């Protein structure tokens, strides 16, 4: 008997305002302080933003890494490993956000001539929270692309924290590729027109996504076809529309077309942008990761239309996340999702709702493509039963008594410390939690060591990428309930 391969890496995200809104590091001692309950629980490290606004705020190249440098140093001398997020987006915005952190006001600036450097919907609603992939490869900021500014933001942290890289502080870097740093479109703008569990709406209106839209269709011989006008509104449901409705106009040819583009862009956004960081990070023993969002409305219905909306082409013939999975493979990048500790009779009937499905389903289409897949909580959770639904999906096959299991989660980052977190009857549960991920073991501050990252295969085409949409496989078997629950 060895239990050993069983272990899953358990990391705490860091709040929003681990750095404050002015770039300043002042909140040491607090952090000090909870760091310390979360070594005493045998935490193996946390994450945070590294939010895009706050350092590159002055100007071009004008790098301020003050701040994230003393919170690393705090990380390091608390013993524990460290995820760091390459945050391009806007923090908060949203009603009730307490933290509130723009990208660079100069890149915004270019907006005032160019507002088609947003993600734009069909009634012309500019989100100015990240920019659209259409100006991915277009030189509009003071003579750089956007992906040349992610590219040196990420030159930049890797020359400042390579103390903290060589160290073994720094184990992974989450690229962000959108607004939240989801690999995804805003479809779904809390506070400017949609609620949950609306449909959301295609946000493929800026001038660039537009004429590439046209260059696709004219590419094919139909440049007649526009993006499909019979789409509702971010609040509808799916049987409000032709588009989105049971043998709605999603299944034709024009549909299909449509919505493959629109699910392509995302993936070549994802491709171009992680080729760029593959680059950077070359040599440096991390795991490279993306963040897919968790879309778990309408996954009960045939046109699944909150994913599509998204920008996630996944139906029941179709497997949107394995398409992903692939372009992923060749960097040896993983993916970290979302949704761990939900049960479907915890959402409600209406929303069509079905977190466990999905989950299973992107955890086995990284799988089957060979990557690591992490996960996180998607909502605020301190009970038993969150814990126990998280530990099914961290090893859904449960323990193997001799060697490593035949699946398990590469890690879970639990969403957010506070500091009711780390107090009462939440401590308590949280502590019998880490013990249970680390299958009654001790921490390893050794485990999941990581190979120097090697350079990126061969670029794919997006018709190669495409292979792994079909047929659609049904995921590994997930048991009902954990073998190991918090008790």
């Amino acid at each position: 008997v060895n239990v050993k391969g069983n272990y899953v890496q358990v990391y705490v995200m860091l709040p929003l305002d681990a750095v404050s809104v002015n770039n300043r590091f002042e909140k040491g001692d607090e952090l000090r302080a909870q760091l310390r309950k979360l070594v005493e629980a045998g935490v193996d490290g946390v994450m945070v933003d590294v939010w895009w606004g706050l350092v590159e705020g002055k100007g071009p190249k004008a790098y301020d890494w003050s701040a994230y440098k003393q919170l690393f140093e705090l990380v390091q001398k608390a013993g524990l490993k460290l995820q760091a997020i390459m945050s391009f987006h806007q923090c908060g915005g949203n009603v009730g956000d307490a933290v509130n952190i723009p990208i660079p006001q100069w890149v915004r600036d270019v907006g005032t001539r160019d507002p088609d450097i947003f993600y734009t919907d069909g009634h012309g609603t500019r989100n100015i929270e990240y920019l659209t992939l259409g100006v991915d490869n277009q030189p509009l900021f003071h003579g750089r692309s956007a992906v040349q500014m992610y590219a040196d933001y990420m030159t930049s942290f890797r020359e400042n924290m390579k103390e903290f890289l060589d160290a073994g502080v720094i184990v992974d870097i989450e690229v962000g590729l959108g607004p939240a740093g989801e690999m995804r479109y805003p479809s779904y703008p809390q506070s400017h027109g949609w609620s949950f569990p609306g449909i959301g709406e295609f946000i493929c209106y800026d001038k660039y996504l537009q004429a590439d839209f046209k260059a696709a269709a004219a590419a094919v011989g139909h440049p007649e076809w526009e993006f499909p006008n019979d789409v509702g509104q971010y609040n509808d449901t799916p049987e409000r529309t032709q588009f989105f409705r049971d043998n709605g106009t999603y299944l034709s040819e024009k549909g299909r077309f449509f919505l493959a583009w629109y699910s392509n862009n995302l993936i070549k956004h994802g491709d171009r942008i992680l080729d760029e960081a593959n680059k950077v990070f070359l040599g440096y023993k991390v795991q490279l990761a993306i963040k897919i969002s968790g879309i778990h409305w309408w996954y009960k219905v045939p046109s699944h239309a909150a994913e599509l909306t998204a920008g996630y082409y996944n139906l029941h013939d179709r497997d949107g996340y394995r398409t992903i999975a692939r372009m992923l493979k060749r960097h040896r990048a993983s993916i970290n999702f979302t949704c761990a500790e939900m049960r479907d009779s915890e959402q409600s009937s209406q929303a069509m709702s079905a977190p466990e499905e999905l989950v299973q389903q992107v955890l086995s289409a990284g799988w089957r493509e060979g990557l690591n897949v992490a996960c996180e909580n998607a909502l605020p959770r301190y009970d038993p039963t969150a814990y126990n639904t998280i530990l099914r999906n961290a090893r859904p096959h449960g323990i193997n008594q001799s060697g490593p299991p035949e699946h398990k989660l590469f890690g879970f980052t639990y969403l957010r410390l506070s500091n009711q977190l780390v107090e009462g009857q939440n401590y308590a549960n949280f502590k019998t939690f880490v013990d249970r991920m680390h299958a009654n073991l001790p921490r390893d501050p050794y485990v999941d060591p990581m190979a120097p990252l090697p350079r990126s295969g061969p670029e794919i085409s997006i018709e190669m990428i495409l292979q792994a949409a079909q047929p659609k496989l049904q995921p590994f078997p997930f048991q009902e309930h954990t073998d190991l629950p918090v008790g």
